[PDB]
């Protein structure tokens, strides 16, 4: 329209209807001019990379995009709490995007006094893709996420892809995307950009935990019909053999049978937060457990959902199986391990084995009246036709969903680190301010333009997502555990500003409180 | 085909927001212990988290076109990858498909 | 307790604020959030009308009533008007209770 009407009005607002939650959110946004307007090829051998495992070609764009995809964007930490306390699932239905309020700025530098000057005629182009045809970055949970807290202004992250290699060499089928090859949509101030999704059916994420164990699923007071083996030995002293029977009940369970099993496991190693426990070596990439691919070994983080530790034990959490956050302001590298927020799976004890314990024991031989019966440890199990598992839990600082790589096949596309996979996720929103030049030479020359005015844009993005969600039923007698915010004093208030003006959130809050019967 | 592998998804501008364990050990000499954390990023991948796994694998045996770099010896029914139904061998022609070579 | 009408839900509070316009990001991506704004500023007008509502005298007094009044006396300045470096000052502090009414 014009330059002095506003192009959208600021909507945070949330409404929680009774099947369904919509949360609005807008924030404020700042997009640089990124490569100088180039394609870069970036390699391992750019820099460093003397590990094959390490070994990566792709390109870097100017473009940059949107990645609002884990929770706190969309969730404020009181909405969380009334999301996880009440409700048994949810999951997304709709989608809606808005880019609004589009400002771009001339930025002159000289004699090291700057002054930041507006263009009025400068545009910013955007487009959706929709197709899918462009490589998905935004399910691998890297930073560039719209602030958990509404009052930051944010930048947008530059936009990059990796194709195949051998070492840093680029093999034959290698792909080279040209993001300007795209339809698009250039706006001024005075324009604005929207779009609609609709997720694709997606089963709900469970937010609860069982109040019985996989194998406690019987009736304590009544006996089975079915016997086991009971006695293999007549009694002691040479000879002495027989077969005996006896019916399987609560005196002594775990022998009885059962009808279904715990899900599948591979293993992790066990490290302790207390240090002393811990081994004196470097067991950190020798000892842990991994994945190779085409010679690269890429060690195994969240793998099968699986219980960090077994009962009244934390001092320890498995290797790489467990999701660890950073605290506010935490450094890059050599963290100490009071400064990271490590994750807690426990709440599927019931229905997942230990990560760190073997799924169980197999028989290795025959016996005979010569040979005794010998049996192995099984360290990984894949599955087996009964199985029973859950998935990893869902957090407010985690992924909300992923894509499900397009393949001939995949078992339960359930993302490993967490959220809804979906086949088609809400396409990438990539941006770029368009390019002005810096004024050409007289005389004509063949080559291309490689001066350019220094220039960045501005604005607003609104994201609203309809959520369906899953009621508790629950006829259970006592008190639901929930949620809290304890109440002893404190200097600061948690998920609250600081007194330097930082938002900070304390601890990871998962989804799991409110219980159902196995 | 694939224009890009399995494990490598992502981003190669952007860190993650995820760490991982970098450092087991405080420095060398006894009683040196610690738990060191690390953002993992461009620097470090193979050791990133990532929503997927590779497809399942039965082993094989390897045997090379080139005549002087097998073993001398017959390992073609005895070494061979099999499965046994009801005390018979079959030995595992064409199983889960799976790359032949590496790179 | 110091004056006024009490309201349950009173005129509700009109916030304002003027929208952040960071300086120039940096080229390479940062995580942090960006400190770094255009002093900037706004200005316009506000327009406040209210309706009252009054209640008439309707005294059968016979002798006149207490008024409030600007005594007529000379003076430097007059009140409730502008000063001579032009500055407005209110002199005394007006009540509202003049007219009378029986008890």
């Amino acid at each position: 329209d014009g330059v002095g009407s506003s192009s959208g009005n600021w909507h945070c607002d949330s409404q929680w209807l009774g099947d369904r939650v919509i949360t609005t959110s807008t924030r404020t946004w700042a997009l640089p001019t990124y490569n100088n307007h180039l394609y870069k090829q970036i390699s391992n051998s750019t820099s460093g990379g003397s590990s094959n495992d390490n070994a990566y070609f792709g390109y870097s764009t100017p473009w940059g995009y949107f990645d609002f995809n884990r929770f706190h964007c969309h969730f404020s930490p009181r909405d969380w709490q009334r999301l996880i306390n009440n409700n048994w699932g949810f999951r997304p239905k709709r989608l809606n995007f808005k880019l609004f309020n589009i400002q771009v700025k001339e930025v002159t530098d000289n004699n090291g006094v700057k002054t930041i000057a507006n263009n009025l005629t400068s545009t910013v182009q955007v487009f959706t893709d929709s197709d899918y045809q462009l490589p998905y970055v935004l399910g691998s949970a890297h930073e560039g996420c719209l602030p958990p807290f509404p009052a930051d202004v944010f930048m947008i992250p530059q936009y990059g892809y990796l194709t195949l290699n051998d070492g840093s060499q680029a093999v034959g089928r290698s792909s080279f995307y040209c993001l300007e090859y795209f339809p698009s949509q250039m706006l001024r101030t005075g324009n604005n950009f929207q779009f609609s999704y609709e997720f694709e059916n997606v089963p709900f994420h469970s937010s609860y935990a069982h109040s019985q164990s996989l194998d406690r699923l019987m009736n304590p007071l009544i006996d089975q019909y079915l016997y086991y083996l009971s006695k293999t030995i007549n009694g002691s002293g040479q000879n002495q053999q027989t077969l005996k029977f006896s019916v399987a009940g609560p005196s002594n369970m775990a022998v009885q049978g059962r009808n279904y099993i715990p899900g599948p496991s591979y293993r992790q190693q066990r490290v302790s937060t207390t240090v002393t426990q811990n081994n004196n070596s470097e067991f950190a990439w020798p000892g842990a457990s991994s994945w190779a691919l085409n010679g690269r070994n890429s060690l195994m983080n969240p793998g099968p959902a699986m219980a960090s530790h077994k009962e009244g034990e934390d001092r320890f959490f498995p290797l790489s199986g467990s999701l660890i956050f950073g605290k506010q302001g935490t450094g890059r590298d050599n963290v100490d391990a009071d400064k990271v927020m490590i994750t807690n799976e426990e709440e599927i004890k019931t229905t997942n084995p230990v990560a760190t314990e073997s799924y169980g024991q197999v028989a290795t031989n025959h016996q005979s009246a010569q040979a005794q019966a010998q049996t192995g440890w099984v360290q990984n199990q894949g599955i087996l036709p009964g199985m029973v598992w859950q998935d990893r839990d869902v957090y407010l600082q985690g992924p909300i969903w992923a894509k499900i790589p397009h393949t001939d096949g995949n078992f339960h596309p359930s993302p490993l680190m967490g959220g809804f996979g979906m086949k088609h996720p809400p396409p990438q929103i990539l941006i770029k301010n368009t390019p002005v030049p810096a004024d050409p030479p007289t005389a004509f020359n063949k080559d291309k333009l490689n001066s350019f005015i220094t220039q960045y844009s501005t604005g607003q993005v609104s994201v609203e997502i309809e959520w369906e969600l899953q009621k508790e039923n629950s006829k259970r007698w006592n008190p639901e555990i929930q949620y809290t915010s304890n109440y002893y004093k404190s200097n600061n208030v948690e998920f609250a500003v600081n007194t330097e003006g930082v938002y900070s959130e304390p601890r990871p809050i998962g989804t799991r409180y409110l219980t159902r019967n196995l």
